[PDB]
């Protein structure tokens, strides 16, 4: 259990890791799912 910021201990069922990184990342972690989101369903 943690609680350093938004997730660090994950969400809940899934497990993300590098939020920053991977945001800032080319590819978009977060953004992707943001597209994910709205593109699924």
């Amino acid at each position: 259990a943690r609680s350093y910021g938004n997730g660090v201990y994950c969400n809940n069922k899934k497990c993300w890791v590098n939020r920053g990184e991977a945001t800032q990342s080319i590819i978009g972690g977060m953004i992707s799912g943001w597209a994910s989101g709205l593109a699924g369903m």
